[PDB]
């Protein structure tokens, strides 16, 4: 039970590195794989995307204090940290939505009391250097086994919808841009309609190959082989078919050059923890308290919550994962990181997800039943390790990226988002509302329940859903990890007097 | 069996004729029920759009007013008369694909000459006629027989890629006309507007149709939106093309009012007696052997139709015809080809989903497996009803001009694939790549070794490919001599080569 408390100072933290440690030439054994190399390339373009985007937003939302070199360069090293002495290597690092609103809101609060922002956010690295280490020491990461499957899953399925909708959000601004009239450049003709061909183009493609993979046609190994490299063949395909074209003018794939920071005229790359310019005042230095703690919430939060959803038993997950080495590293990362004025990262879900089951292997189950089950994951230390070190050395190339349009890469975002929602319970339940009650499956959760009885735990949690978005999309998006929190409350007290215990049993269990 | 002789000249036909009228009344009375209105109702939603879109190649592609109006007129005006004074009347006479493939040719050769023009397509048309009589008085309609599942399924995959490649065709013709440059020949959102239109209709038909049979909805719901696939494709697209406010797309050509040769002075009715040059004698005293074509053509198409609609399993209990539908539609078309209009013939698709959907389900409380004897709705109104809102759809051509021309497209793609399931042909080039391990359980795959079958299905792709490449080269007005000659080759070559064991679970009828 990786979910005990020990008793012992440091006890967690012993018996993950006496669990994992021992099996680490496996790791650098079981890299030799095809399957490896169509996983490198998969995961390189979606991990070098985002880092793009919410670069070019917090450089413009902080007046090119933190912009796109500096977050490259921390997502390389922090990814090639973990991945060189990680309990469990299959998570993928990076920034995201909730880390950029903290720092927008940081630098709005700072500018308001004329203080120092990267002078400011040293102090917040130093607390949570402090309060990962007092976590550790007391072993208070055991409060992982009060998360039930009823929270698991909420955040699953809000994380892959809001995945969705920001990349169909992507296209309409692109539209907007260039409008069908007729007659950076803007208002060109042939653009818009050229952008949704290419994406759509790419998408299909994916799911064509991934239908083949599963296929009976063609001998077994080529069969795999082709089914394995689904998205690198789509890219290349629609890339190339961009490139036939000469003149219409599509949006590319823009990096910069030269490791350098965006405005070295006003910046460093050290910051004085006590003062820049103006000496900095001692009374924040101990209050910076409560920034520190909400950060680490969040980054906590994410991080053990997308551990719990890779780790579960219907992925064959034999090595072991840890619970308790995996927030140490990334809060000290963090921590030392914010010394140098780069950002703190947390575990990205549909990243790992992605990445996860990229590398499971399907058995051979006969011609009729159900879906094959899953015969094992293939897990190792080599993968994350290329791809953080692939997009460390993405700035000496990049005349290679300049000829990747931004339309190829949206399909393969919607094929990423589309395909990491099966496996989750919540859908399927959602699926089966639809269907007329003399169609369901044989599974467990219809057979011991009424079918009235499980609609309505299907709708209170589509309701917490729907709640918890609208919370995230207000004016106060900070909040949003403890309406997480809240969930836990609700179904160890209202869901036990509104169900009975054996339907409780049914519905949410550990397997 | 009434593919039999009885050594009267007019036997066939006599034996036929007293079989069904006795019965007019029943077959006209009982039509109340209000279950073939929704049949009717899918008729027609099945049947105006391949008649205007065929009127619309027709029209652009001959030079001469055969467009849309012309087209949608001779099915109203062919339906009618084949509904009252017809036998079996639930086959739907629309117009094909090898019709259009002929008649494409025959207007070539013409206008390759100066001298043949409509007045000698009029004299092919009364050799249909004469060689129509000939036949029927000679009692030769027995010939049906001899044309096996061989031959049907090499037509049918041929007309299936014939329809396919007209479709890509259009679209590899619309991105030269308005190249994809910087900054109607030439305007700047046309080349990909049609794209992107075509997929979208063609998806969403098929979508639909994959829905249909699936698991959600209570089943009745499901089937219903199921049967409305390609007019909710049609209208979503529509729709979403109206809605853009400034981008050139061109729009259906039907014309408004009764229009015929407008640059010339002579009305519908076209004379074969010197309008503007002298006609010599060897073209149209020998201007007979493409009568004989298209004779092949509809006899073929028609028989083969009649025989797929009056199976056992499909049981039928007021009677079937073989020799009037035949004559009735190769006089009438010969006839009526004097006052221009395309020669027609009867179509299976239509006539099927005609009867399946004039048919009683099962009506059991146990499982169901086959639709049970029930009744069957024979009627002569559902064909009335249908042929008659066909013809009347000519006083609305301005709702029909704003229907976009890649629609029309979409729906070619989506026929012509959804055409192509069924036929042992496809199944077999499917097997001829799988692993030997995987193959089904059907009886043509335990009883004859793999490799045979993989010789007499490569075997049955040698004729597809000489008929193609026969088709389109130069000889194109000789491709229904072809599938004559490939009823021979079955009879004595395919016999020789294969055992009589493989010849029979292979090809069995």
């Amino acid at each position: 039970d990786p979910l005990r408390r020990t008793g012992r100072p440091f006890g967690g933290l012993i018996r993950d590195v006496r669990r994992r440690y021992p099996h680490y030439l496996s790791d650098f054994r079981d890299a030799l794989d095809p399957q490896c190399l169509a996983a490198v390339i998969f995961i390189y373009f979606a991990a070098l995307s985002p880092a793009i985007t919410f670069g070019g937003l917090l450089g413009e939302k902080t007046q090119d204090l933190i912009g796109v070199s500096e977050l490259i360069m921390s997502t390389a090293l922090q990814g090639v940290v973990f991945c060189l002495l990680g309990a469990q290597p299959l998570l993928v690092i990076g920034f995201s939505g909730p880390l950029l609103v903290f720092e927008e809101a940081f630098f709005s609060f700072c500018s308001s009391n004329h203080l120092e922002y990267l002078v400011g956010r040293v102090w917040i690295g130093f607390w949570l250097v402090f309060l990962a280490l007092l976590m550790v020491a007391l072993e208070g990461s055991f409060l992982v086994r009060f998360v039930s499957r009823f929270t698991q899953e909420i955040f699953a399925f809000l994380i892959s919808l809001i995945f969705i909708y920001e990349t169909f959000y992507k296209l309409v601004k692109i539209f907007q841009e260039h409008p069908l009239h007729g007659c950076k450049p803007r208002g060109q003709p042939n653009t818009a309609l050229l952008s949704l061909v290419l994406m759509a183009g790419t998408f299909f493609i994916a799911f064509f190959l991934r239908k083949f993979k599963n296929s009976r046609f063609f001998p077994g190994r080529i069969r795999r082989v082709i089914g394995d490299f689904g998205v690198p063949i789509a890219i290349l395909i629609m890339v190339l078919v961009d490139y036939s074209i000469e003149d219409t003018y599509t949006q590319k794939l823009s990096v910069p050059s030269g490791f350098s920071v965006t405005a070295p005229e006003k910046r460093g790359w050290v910051i004085n923890p006590l003062g820049e310019k103006s000496p900095f005042p001692v009374w924040m230095m101990v209050a910076s308290l409560l920034p520190a703690i909400l950060v680490f919430i969040l980054i906590f939060m994410e991080t053990q919550i997308t551990t719990l959803i890779i780790s579960k038993k219907e992925r064959m997950l034999q090595k072991g994962s840890g619970f308790h080495l995996d927030l140490l590293l990334i809060v000290a990362m963090g921590g030392i990181c914010a010394l140098f004025g780069l950002p703190w990262l947390a575990a990205a879900t549909v990243r790992s997800v992605t990445h996860a089951n990229a590398l499971t292997v399907m058995s051979k189950a006969v011609a009729p039943g159900d879906k094959p089950k899953i015969q094992e994951v293939k897990e190792q230390r080599v993968t994350g390790l290329l791809v953080a070190l692939l997009v460390g050395l993405s700035i000496v190339i990049g005349d290679l990226l300049r000829q990747i349009p931004l339309a190829v890469l949206f399909g393969i975002f919607l094929y990423m988002g589309v395909t990491s929602l099966n496996g989750i319970q919540f859908y399927e339940r959602l699926h089966l509302l639809l269907m007329p009650p003399k169609h369901h499956p044989d599974v467990t959760y219809v057979k011991k329940v009424r079918t009235l009885r499980m609609h309505l735990f299907t709708a209170l949690q589509l309701l917490c859903l729907a709640l918890l978005w609208a919370v995230m999309s207000t004016a106060a998006s900070l909040a949003f990890p403890f309406i997480l929190i809240l969930t836990v409350p609700l179904r160890m007290v209202v869901l036990t007097r509104i169900f009975t215990d054996r339907e409780m049993k049914c519905l949410d269990a550990n397997e």
